[PDB]
C-alpha cells in the first residue's frame, strides 16, 4: 500500500470535477503553458479536470480543456505534462473523514502532496505535510 493508509473517498470518476482547495477557496488550474496554480474565478476554462483511476486509489488528474496531466517534478513543483509519466500518478485518499488529498506516487515516501496556498500559489512538495489546510480538496461538479 506504499506505506500509506487506504481510506478512500466515495464518489467516482464518471464526470469531470473542479478541485476546490479549502485553504484559500481556489480551484486547481493547469494553464495551456504548463504552469499550475489556483484561481477563485469559476468561469475559468482551465479548472475543469477529469480524474481517472489507473489502479484502485491511484489517479491521473487531467485538464479537460488542454489534455495536460498534472504532475509533480523531482524538486516538488507541480506542472502540466503533455504526456502521462510516473510523475503524473497520485494516491487519492480521504482526509479528516471528509476531504480528498493527493500524494505524489513517485515521492510518496516523503509525503509530498498537491497543495494550494492561501494566495493561490502551489506549494512545493517538501513544504507540504499532513495537517495543513493547503492539501485539503473537495471535488465539486463542473458548472452547466
Amino acid at each position: 500500500h506504499h506505506h500509506h493508509h487506504f481510506n478512500l473517498p466515495p464518489g467516482n470518476y464518471k464526470k469531470p470535477k473542479l478541485l476546490y482547495c479549502s485553504n484559500g477557496g481556489h480551484f486547481l488550474r493547469i494553464d495551456p503553458d504548463g504552469t499550475v496554480d489556483g484561481t477563485r474565478d469559476r468561469s475559468d476554462q482551465h479548472i475543469q479536470l477529469q480524474l481517472s483511476a489507473e489502479s484502485v486509489g491511484e489517479v491521473y488528474i487531467k485538464s479537460t480543456e488542454t489534455g495536460q496531466y498534472l504532475a509533480m517534478d523531482t524538486d516538488g513543483l507541480l506542472y502540466g505534462s503533455q504526456t502521462p509519466n510516473e510523475e503524473c500518478l497520485f494516491l487519492e485518499r480521504l482526509e479528516e473523514n471528509h476531504y480528498n488529498t493527493y500524494i505524489s506516487k513517485k515521492h510518496a515516501e516523503k509525503n509530498w502532496f498537491v497543495g494550494l496556498k492561501k494566495n493561490g500559489s502551489c506549494k512545493r512538495g517538501p513544504r507540504t505535510h499532513y495537517g495543513q489546510k493547503a492539501i485539503l480538496f473537495l471535488p465539486l461538479p463542473v458548472s452547466s
